[PDB]
């Protein structure tokens, strides 16, 4: 698909069998879920964002889709005022900024 | 121009006569920028980010070249660890994501 920005670009992903919406987020160097459970071992991490840091939990080789697409990568579990999608997962969707 | 995001989308801005950079963040609604000096008067502004909030300075219908695009609009300024351009000005591209 192709998106416009008047709205912010959120899609539908499915991630260890539970669905939830999540920004697209080019700004984000990684995928940072708040509302899931993971299974299995993670490593604790701090990641910065605009009004400072947060504690996260790292899980490596995730399965997820989103909007449709199948992919595996790292996902962070961690307060966020909005579940995102970074640029880590996007590329596997090969994803692009145009104007 | 099209990108990909395998780096972080950065572009070249001029804004009040300064150079700057700036990540084209389709997960910011707004654009917030941390080093540089605009005239006249603002508004104060509270913003939520990952990590909570900072006190950004509001600055409405500035001028603003982002990519060699000459834009208006709405400018935050405060503590950001990174300087970004948002939906509100990237509408002005014209901006799309694809996938
Ligand atoms: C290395 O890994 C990451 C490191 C940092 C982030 S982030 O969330 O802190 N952020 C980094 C930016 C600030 C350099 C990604 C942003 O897209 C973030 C993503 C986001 C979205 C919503 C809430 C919080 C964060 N957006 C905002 O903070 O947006 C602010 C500014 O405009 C407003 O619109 C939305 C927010 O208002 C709600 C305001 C993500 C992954
Ligand atoms: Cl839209
Ligand atoms: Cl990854």
């Amino acid at each position: 698909p192709q998106i416009t920005l008047w709205k912010r670009p959120i899609v539908t992903i499915k991630i260890g069998g539970q669905l939830r919406e999540a920004l697209l987020d080019t700004g984000a160097d990684d995928t940072v879920l708040e509302d899931i459970d993971l299974p299995g071992r993670w490593k604790p991490k701090l990641i910065v964002g605009i009004g400072g840091f947060v504690k996260v939990r790292q899980y490596e080789q995730v399965p997820i889709e989103i909007a449709g697409h199948k992919v595996v990568g790292t996902v962070l579990i961690g307060p966020t005022p909005s579940n995102i999608i970074g640029r880590n997962l996007m590329t596997q969707l090969g994803a692009t900024l145009n104007f």
